[PDB]
């Protein structure tokens, strides 16, 4: 019935991906019945910094990357939710469901990659994990990892980036072309399709 008809929660920042050291490293930075609380209320009182955010909902956990002041990550994850901020619940500025594409307005305290213009096919992976791994582009979409992965070890990433050498936003992580369980290429928004998008 209409009188008790639930809302879903708001997309929360758990962690985030440290890239500022020589050394990359995961942080978590809210726990699991903290996630829950700021999901419901939208209100999240945490400093935030870096490019890569952890973030999560009730039911999954994922990426979100920072580029041109915009947090961007995948509709399959996010869906239309709000994100929790200081203010409470914050409206997706984008939405694309044909892209698999959803991006906010990024946090205060945040940085923003930005766009690569360098013309490189030699791309890096950023996972959940913090691990970096090196992909070579091999169209608009798709790029190969140098080293083939089982599928559970990029679970969890859609969202996170791609990185030329100079460290530019180069795409989004979206899925992962597989083959009896291992991945052997990755498909990605080009950061193009963001900037078409804006
Ligand atoms: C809303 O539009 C949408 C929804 N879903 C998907 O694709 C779903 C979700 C991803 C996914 O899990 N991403 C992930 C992910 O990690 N998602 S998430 O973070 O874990 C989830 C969001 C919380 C990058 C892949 C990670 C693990 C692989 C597990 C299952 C792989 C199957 C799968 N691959 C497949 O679809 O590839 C094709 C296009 C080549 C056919 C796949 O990766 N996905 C299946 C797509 C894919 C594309 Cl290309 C475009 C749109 C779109
Ligand atoms: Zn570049």
């Amino acid at each position: 019935h209409m009188a008790s008809m639930k809302k879903k929660g708001s997309v929360v920042i758990v962690g985030r991906i440290n890239l500022s050291g020589d050394t990359a490293y995961a942080q978590q930075t809210r726990g699991e019945e903290g996630c829950q609380e700021t999901s419901q209320t939208g209100r999240d009182k945490n400093q935030v910094e870096g490019e890569v955010q952890i973030v999560s909902t009730a039911t999954q956990t994922f990426l979100a990357t920072s580029i041109n002041g915009v947090l961007w990550t995948v509709y399959h994850g996010a869906g239309t939710r709000t994100i929790a901020s200081p203010k409470g619940p914050v409206t997706q500025m984008y939405t694309n469901v044909d892209k698999d594409l959803v991006g906010w307005q990024a946090p205060q305290g945040s940085r923003s990659l930005t766009p690569c213009t360098c013309g490189s096919s030699d791309l890096y992976l950023v996972t959940r994990h913090a691990d970096v791994i090196p992909v070579r582009r091999r169209g608009d979409s798709r790029g190969s990892l140098l080293s083939p992965r089982p599928i559970s070890y990029l679970k969890g990433s859609a969202g996170g980036p791609l990185l030329c050498p100079a460290g530019h936003a180069v795409g989004i992580f979206r899925a992962a072309v597989c083959t009896r369980g291992v991945a052997k290429a990755v498909d990605f928004i080009p950061v193009e399709s963001l900037e078409t998008t804006m």
